[PDB]
């Protein structure tokens, strides 16, 4: 199983399909599959986990990717099972997601908490509590509740997109941390980003 808090098992949420491919509540897969062609880790489809999935070296740790296929509120439909079949605790996960209450270019990593109205983490939580580590990727508020799905379910325009891109970018060059156990250090340096 996971060994300690060092990072073993990084999911990112969002939606399947191309149609949410390039929206806002997709940021977690857009880092998740960054990381996994840095690497060079392969995403298979994992239908027993309700998922797309890989196992490789990250830095000479063994790390598993997980994109859950589930549709979004149902995302703990394939990480709950997923990290107790391969025994992974909630100490040993990194879950990238959309953040509504940071701006676009802002990124953070958060151990701990709840889910903040994200309709994926909530689904999560339940089953395996709220100690795992979150990269928060941020991509603004609409304003209301009402708009929250238009938002996250948006495209965002090309000013947001490049914010975010380079904020992840600056996350995945911050995973050696990460995977090493190092989340003090990989807080602040990830924390730390600004796009200009």
């Amino acid at each position: 199983g996971s060994h300690m808090s060092n990072i073993s098992l990084i999911v990112g949420l969002g939606n399947p399909g191309s149609e949410y491919a390039q929206t806002r509540h997709n940021a977690g897969f857009w880092f998740v599959e960054q990381l996994a062609d840095k690497y060079g880790i392969t995403l298979k489809n994992d239908p027993k986990f309700h998922g797309i999935s890989g196992r490789g070296n990250i830095e000479g740790h063994d790390v598993r990717l997980l994109l859950p296929m589930t549709y979004m509120n149902r995302s703990g439909q394939s990480v709950v099972p997923f990290s107790k079949f391969y025994q992974i605790a909630p100490e040993a996960i990194l879950i990238a997601h959309d953040e509504l209450d940071m701006n676009p270019g802002v990124i953070r990593l958060k151990t701990g908490g709840g889910h903040g109205g994200h309709n994926g983490l909530r689904d999560i939580v339940p089953h395996i509590g709220p100690n795992f580590h979150r990269l928060r990727i941020g991509i603004g508020h609409p304003g209301s509740k009402e708009r929250v799905s238009g938002h996250v379910l948006g495209k965002a325009p090309s000013n947001e997109q490049s914010l975010m891109d380079g904020a992840i970018d600056h996350a995945l060059s911050k995973v050696k941390l990460l995977v090493q156990g190092q989340v003090p250090q990989a807080m602040n340096q990830i924390n730390a980003y600004k796009p200009a």
